[PDB]
């Protein structure tokens, strides 16, 4: 009966209709986020504002900055990443050097010292592997998580988002630990004179093959964004000369009341077994840490409801994290055939027909598309604000992109591409991808800075 397949998909369907926005409830979206960031902005409304707008304390355009070699670390991930770059005048900058070390588990949810512990351990062995424990590089610091800068070497952190967990952290100055911990060794020795944000890294380091690039956003495991504001405009700083970049801590957007009309079951459910519940809404609507697992409680309901796998679930996909948002890219990069859909299934325990795969394609699609469409109601509102506080009727943009959602899904990228110019009228918009972003924007911020 396949009079009693298309049914099953008509069902399914009624279901997937809940993911749907339309073009005015990203309108809406937008408005919304558009007020949280002017909040944000205030002296008056800043400690209340659920997008923060930190200032990053890198200032528009420099001076003249040093020649020579750096040290980039950055921590964000699941991994922690090492690299030397070479800076040099014509302003460009060169990944020399490279190594990426996995974080233990037990240094992601134990104490800072022990994560700290962790990191100065993996700079003793880089600087190892290429003998280089001796000169006393300038390091730049890539730190991927809301922090209250009081100038671009020192700043507070104000809550770990994405899992992070290590205690003994929170309030204090992240320089400072790890300063301590790299002494604690006697490593040693390195002037870390920067600490950035991945969307901060990223900007940078596009805007030397494109001075357009004023705004910075990361789409991977989190999602944020950042953006070059007035210094009359930046509250938080003395100064109303030049501009500044400020880090808006969007993914924080929602944890006030502000997208509940739009929250689903799922999303409650992915919030709730989350490290940090209640906190990072919006970015757990787009963010790839959140997307499979979004994907598997879909098809959990689809299972519960009969419509999919015969109304039984494997022992894999009852286990969490197990929908990998890879799986998501993978399984929309099919190209007609279902055996790609097929084989991600198959290794789940499960024995899919034609129709199983093509609903959890469907799934999939309608999941990538509403962290697509979510995504470009924020960016759509910095560049709005961006266009309103200038004097030119057309503004002209270029926008530099890291993440490995944005880069490696098949389709997020065109359907975010197409939404944000539906959303931002009298702006042309160039977007480019970052190559080894963070630690050439890190070096490049160091160089200005000692
Ligand atoms: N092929 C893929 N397509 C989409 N997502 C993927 C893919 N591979 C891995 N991911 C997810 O993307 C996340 C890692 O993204 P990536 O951008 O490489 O790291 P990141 O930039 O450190 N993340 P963030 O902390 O947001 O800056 C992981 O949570 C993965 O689940
Ligand atoms: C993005 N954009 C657009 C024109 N100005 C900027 S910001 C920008 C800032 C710095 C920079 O390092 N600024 C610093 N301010 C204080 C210390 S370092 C840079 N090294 C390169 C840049 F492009
Ligand atoms: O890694 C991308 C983003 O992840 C989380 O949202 C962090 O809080 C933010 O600082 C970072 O930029
Ligand atoms: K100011
Ligand atoms: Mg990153």
């Amino acid at each position: 009966n396949l009079y009693f397949q298309g049914m099953k998909k008509e069902k399914v369907e009624q279901i997937l209709a809940e993911f749907q926005l339309q073009e005015e409830d990203l309108k809406k979206v937008m408005r919304r986020m558009q007020k949280e960031m002017d909040r944000g902005l205030r002296l008056e409304t800043h400690e209340e504002a659920s997008v923060k707008m930190l200032p990053t304390y890198v200032r528009s355009t420099p001076e003249g900055s040093e020649v020579g070699d750096f040290l980039s670390l950055d921590l964000g991930g699941t991994n922690f990443r090492v690299m030397l770059v070479k800076v040099g005048e014509g302003q460009w900058s060169v990944k020399t050097k490279h190594q990426m070390y996995s974080i233990p588990e037990d240094a992601m949810t134990g104490t800072a010292e022990m994560l700290f512990d962790y990191i100065s351990e993996c700079i003793s062995d880089f600087l190892d592997k290429h003998q280089m424990k001796h000169k006393k590089l300038p390091l730049g610091f890539t730190f991927s998580f809301p922090v209250r800068h009081e100038d671009i070497d020192k700043g507070i952190l104000l809550n770990w988002t994405k899992g992070f967990k290590a205690s003994g952290a929170e309030g204090n100055n992240v320089v400072g630990l790890l300063r301590d911990a790299i002494k604690r060794r006697g490593d040693f020795e390195m002037d870390v004179v920067a600490m950035v944000n991945d969307t901060v890294a990223t900007m940078i380091s596009c805007y030397y093959e494109d001075h357009q690039c004023e705004v910075g956003m990361i789409v991977g495991t989190g999602c944020n964004a950042c953006y070059m504001e007035e210094m009359q405009n930046v509250e938080l700083v003395e100064g109303d000369e030049g501009r500044m970049c400020v880090n808006t801590e969007w993914g924080a957007f929602g944890d006030s009341g502000e997208l509940d009309e739009f929250l689903l079951e799922y999303d409650r459910l992915v919030d709730e077994s989350s490290a940090n519940p209640g906190q990072q809404l919006y970015e757990k609507l787009i963010g790839g840490k959140y997307m499979g697992e979004l994907v598997r409680l879909v098809l959990l309901r689809l299972v519960d409801e009969n419509l999919l796998f015969h109304g039984e679930a494997s022992e894999q996909l009852r286990t969490r994290g197990a929908f990998e948002t890879r799986f998501v890219s993978q399984v929309e990069s099919d190209t007609g055939d279902r055996k790609q859909i097929y084989n991600i299934l198959s290794t789940l325990g499960l024995r899919p027909s034609t129709t199983d795969c093509d609903i959890v394609r469907r799934a999939c699609e309608s999941v990538s598309t509403r962290a697509a469409h979510m995504c470009s109601a924020g960016l759509a509102g910095v560049i709005n604000r961006m266009r309103e506080s200038r004097s030119e009727d057309v503004m002209r943009i270029t926008v530099g992109v890291d993440g490995s959602v944005y880069k490696l899904h098949p389709s997020f990228k065109e359907r975010f591409h197409a939404s944000v110019r539906r959303l931002t009228p009298s702006c042309e918009i160039t977007f480019i991808e970052s190559e080894e972003g963070s630690g050439r924007g890190a070096a490049l911020v160091s160089a200005v800075a000692c």
